[PDB]
């Protein structure tokens, strides 16, 4: 079990941690949601399909910069709604294939009564995430560490 971004950065066996720069809708208005899709940047798969079943969680997101500061997040987890930053580790997903499947990962951040101007700096470190993998193989219980930075400024209008 690995997984690997959009742009070919890679976390191998074991886990480990990689940077993942997304591109943020330049402007969002208070009542709209704000989407960081990450299921088009992070893919994982499965490394012996024919023997062993991956599990895969969200064990922990995290928020930081102006997405603390200024939006009111939901993490939205292989179809189903939690929390944001995290407040439990979701349930597994199963990565059984060899292909490369996304991490179904997106998150929905709206901006609070605040919030306005430039709620998220271009650069920053909006989001940690963290995707836990084991299997019923084996004893192995790895830590995949997503940081993820804005490519550009989001601006709340006032
Ligand atoms: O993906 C199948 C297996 O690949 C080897 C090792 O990463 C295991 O943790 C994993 O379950």
């Amino acid at each position: 079990f690995a997984c690997k971004t959009a742009n070919g950065t890679a976390i191998p066996i074991g886990g480990g941690s990689a940077n993942v720069y997304v591109n943020l809708a330049p402007v969002v208005n208070v009542g709209q949601n704000l989407v960081v899709d990450l299921s088009t940047q992070i893919f994982c798969h499965n490394d012996y399909p024919e023997t062993i079943t991956d599990y895969v969680t969200l064990q922990r997101g995290s928020a930081y910069g102006g997405v603390l500061s200024n939006f009111s997040g939901t993490v939205k987890y292989s179809g189903s709604s939690y929390p944001f930053p995290t407040t439990s580790e979701t349930p597994r997903v199963v990565y059984n294939s060899r292909t490369d499947k996304p991490w179904p990962v997106a998150l929905y951040l709206t901006p609070v009564s605040s919030a306005g101007g430039v709620a998220i700096k271009a650069g920053s470190l909006i989001a940690v995430l963290i995707l836990r993998q084991t299997n019923n193989y084996n004893s192995d219980d790895f830590q995949f560490v997503w940081n993820i930075y804005a490519n550009n400024d989001v601006v709340v209008p006032t």
